[PDB]
Order: C-alpha cells, then sequence, then structure tokens
C-alpha cells in the first residue's frame, strides 16, 4: 500500500510513534518518505553485503527481521521479513520502536542521516492535524 502523507502521519500518531525515545513524529515521516516513499511493499536488495531491507521503514534481514535468505542473521525483531510487507503497519512500527531503542537511535538509518538530519523536517507533518 502506498500511503498518503497525512494519512500515514495519523496512522503513526495513533500507534504511539510521536515523541517514542524523543523522536518526533516529523523525524519518522521524514524517514518513511525518503526511505519508501511511504510504500509498504519497497524492497532493497543489497547486493554486497546479501541481506535485504523491507518495508515503509526499510528494515535490514541482517540484525532485525528474519527472511532465511541473509548471511549472519540475528532476527532482534523476532519477526518475519514477511510481516514488513503488509497494508498494516502495526508490525513494522514494532520492530521500527525496538531498532530505536538501541543507543543509535533514528540514526540507524542512513536516509536519516541524508535527508533528515539537521534540517526543517517540519513540513512532513504540516496540515494533518497531529
Amino acid at each position: 500500500k502506498v500511503f498518503e502523507r497525512c494519512e500515514l502521519a495519523r496512522t503513526l500518531k495513533r500507534l504511539g510513534m510521536d515523541g517514542y525515545r524523543g523522536i518526533s513524529l516529523a523525524n519518522w515521516m521524514c524517514l518513511a518518505k525518503w526511505d519508501s516513499g511511504y510504500n509498504t511493499r519497497a524492497t532493497n536488495y543489497n547486493a554486497g553485503d546479501r541481506s535485504t531491507d523491507y518495508g515503509i521503514f526499510q528494515i535490514n534481514s541482517r540484525y532485525w527481521c528474519n527472511d532465511g535468505k541473509t548471511p549472519g542473521a540475528v532476527n532482534a525483531c523476532h519477526l518475519s521479513c514477511s510481516a514488513l510487507l503488509q497494508d498494516n503497519i502495526a508490525d513494522a512500527v514494532a520492530c521500527a520502536k525496538r531498532v530505536v531503542r538501541d543507543p543509535q537511535g533514528i540514526r540507524a538509518w542512513v536516509a536519516w542521516r541524508n535527508r533528515c538530519q539537521n534540517r526543517d523536517v517540519r513540513q512532513y507533518v504540516q496540515g494533518c492535524g497531529v
């Protein structure tokens, strides 16, 4: 499913993402936009290390979810990567919360560092009613 901007902002708010571990909703929105274009079906294979990033939050198969074909997988979220390709993002949100409980927080995602860090991210939630 490809979410509309404000539809996703309200969805994330309901799921407890606003201010989770000190991370504002706008920051999560900036990440989802740049890493997947708000698309739950997005997948990106990393030919070099043989891992795959899944879903709206592009969660990696080496560290977080299990797809059974990634060398050195840890499966920290204890989830099948399949769960990250659903239209319902509850599982993706639960895993994203797990990722940011590590010290690095949202810095774990390169897309956030590249397109969001030290930037005005307010535009992402403007007019959404959140």
